[PDB]
């Protein structure tokens, strides 16, 4: 269809993990037509990170193997084998399930949406 101007669709604090860290960073996540973002805060005013959904991969990452119950999924973007420099998923952690489900609901969703007819 058309997406000209209106805003996003979905939005909240996810935790991210870092690069090289097995620490979480709390950002606020927007989700913007058929791309995702994230800013530091609700002030500034340009997007950090740019995953386009129409070509990612939300796995559902689980932590410990003991452990039951864990709202855990990382985003993969697309073209990812013969890049041996950097280029790893978007590790992306919600507090609660139905923040998660819906989260990843809606980017599946939009993900879902590509070029194919059928």
């Amino acid at each position: 269809g058309s997406s000209g101007s209106s805003g996003p669709i979905k939005m909240g604090w996810l935790k991210k993990q870092r690069s090289i860290v097995k620490n979480w960073q709390q950002r606020y996540f927007v989700l913007r037509a058929q791309q995702l973002y994230y800013y530091k805060d609700e002030e500034d005013t340009k997007p950090q990170g740019c995953m386009y959904l129409p070509g990612c991969t939300i796995k559902e990452i689980a932590t410990n193997p003991e452990e039951a119950g864990k709202f855990v999924f990382e985003i993969i973007p697309a073209s990812w084998d013969q890049n041996r420099m950097g280029q790893d998923s978007y590790v992306l952690m919600a507090s609660s399930q139905a923040e998660m489900e819906e989260w990843v609901k809606f980017l599946r969703r939009v993900a879902g949406s590509g070029p194919s007819s059928g």
